[PDB]
């Protein structure tokens, strides 16, 4: 688009580090804005992201290096009967009635576990050492991965992380960095060699296991789901599902450090945990730009006239630094307004995990402030975030008298 030439420029290497000036810049020039590096329309104001979210006139696709990663069906990519099969599948251990009767004799023990390990130390990297570890343990252990180690889940997180987002195109439209995709591709191998014989456990054996669910629940007599169906939904989990609560804890650490004052009400009354970890969620999404609809019509937004069948990635992190929507977005602040945030999407399409994921971290930092109150943050280690599709610190070092 003319008046955006600038963007010809923008580097994929630019956005990974800070999206943020990029957008702030989209956010007010145009909202709804082609980018050629990502090869693709993108969201990027709170109206534009909920309009083509919950829009009759779109649907779900997958990004293009989404699709690269994941194949069919990803849950994320696909629509109409597949799509109601796929969510009747993962829905029943997600919903929340069901949650709470069993998410903290879950969820607190496994805190417990990792807690005790460094709570005498006096100093922790909470990325590595919490964070990541609560997150994937807790979910492989519902998904019946319990004998699958806690640095491995993380190994398969980030390699599918780093494929899913290698959006990069060239000048002729093509993917610039074809070879970032392999890791993906190993990623899934391993993936294939150690849940396989699981799956051909689970169908002659069933148990309580979320995947052996998802192959029997709703099926026939003795019928099973078949495993190249389920499999792309097994990758997504092994990618945001594992990824997110622990980047979503960690962000939302990070924010409460740099008010120092939020901090010490929320140890000193630890029910502000519920609000603390949603501003955490809007201040830094851990799903910034992963998802995206397609148009089925011919569709007008925010003055672009789009044809039937063009992607718009839905960059919800920018979404929510909207400053039509907040006050000095870019500051963390406890006491902002409950107002609706878009960290979680929205439409047929929204996060199927949002109760679950919410209590994996209300639960971790509840167990973490019990068990040091007097965390600091250790300030002059500096606190990175990078992605642009996914997003979260790279580390957190802490300190702490013993
Ligand atoms: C803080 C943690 C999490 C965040 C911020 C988050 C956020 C999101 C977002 C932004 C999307 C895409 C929504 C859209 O395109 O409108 C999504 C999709 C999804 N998430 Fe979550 N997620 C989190 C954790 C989880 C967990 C732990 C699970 C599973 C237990 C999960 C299951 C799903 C599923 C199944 C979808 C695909 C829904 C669909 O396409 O129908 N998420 N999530
Ligand atoms: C829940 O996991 C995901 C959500 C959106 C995009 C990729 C994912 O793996």
């Amino acid at each position: 688009r003319p008046d955006l030439a600038w963007l010809d420029e923008v580097t994929m290497t630019q956005l990974e580090r800070n999206p943020y000036e990029v957008y702030e810049r989209l956010r007010a020039e145009a909202p709804l804005a082609f980018v050629p590096v990502l090869g693709s329309y993108v969201a990027s104001t709170a109206e534009v992201c909920r309009e083509v979210a919950t829009s009759p006139d779109f649907e779900a696709v997958i990004t293009p290096a989404g699709g690269r990663t994941f194949g069919h069906p990803a849950i994320i990519g696909v629509n109409g009967d597949i799509h109601a099969d796929l969510r009747s599948m993962v829905e029943p251990a997600l919903q929340p009635a069901e949650v709470d009767r069993w998410i903290d004799d879950l969820v607190r023990p496994i805190a417990r576990r990792y807690l005790e390990r460094f709570e005498n130390d006096g100093h922790a990297e909470l990325v590595a050492q919490y964070c990541e570890p609560v997150s994937v343990r807790s979910l492989g252990d519902l998904l019946g991965l319990q004998e699958v180690d806690s640095d491995k889940l993380r190994e398969w997180f980030a390699k599918l992380n780093r494929s899913h987002t290698n959006a990069a195109v060239d000048e002729n439209g093509e993917f610039a960095n074809p070879e970032g995709f392999a890791e993906g591709d190993q990623a899934k191998a391993e993936i294939r060699a150690v849940v396989d014989p699981l799956i051909d456990k689970w169908i002659e054996h069933p148990d309580d296991s979320a995947i052996s669910h998802w192959l029997h629940d709703g099926m026939p007599p003795g019928q099973t789901r078949d495993r190249e169906y389920i499999y792309p939904t097994i990758y997504v989990y092994l990618l945001g599902a594992m990824q997110e609560p622990g980047h979503g804890m960690a962000s939302t650490l990070v924010g409460l450090f740099s008010r120092p004052e939020q901090l010490e009400e929320v140890v000193d009354d630890p029910t502000l945990i519920p609000r603390a970890i949603a501003e955490g969620l809007r201040w830094t999404s851990p799903i910034w730009s992963a998802t995206a609809r397609i148009s089925t019509k011919p569709v007008t937004i925010a003055g672009v006239d789009l044809p039937a069948g063009t992607p718009v990635m839905l960059s919800y992190g920018s979404a929510n630094h909207d400053t039509g929507k907040y006050e000095a977005p870019s500051q963390y602040d406890l006491h902002r307004p409950p107002l609706p945030h878009l960290a979680f999407g929205a439409g047929n399409h929204a996060c199927a995990g949002i109760y679950f994921a919410n209590h994996v971290m209300r639960i971790a930092l509840e167990e973490l402030f019990e068990a040091i109150p007097n965390l600091e943050r250790d300030t002059r280690e500096g606190v990175e975030f990078w992605g642009w599709g996914f997003r979260g610190p790279t580390s957190l070092h802490v300190t702490w008298e013993v």
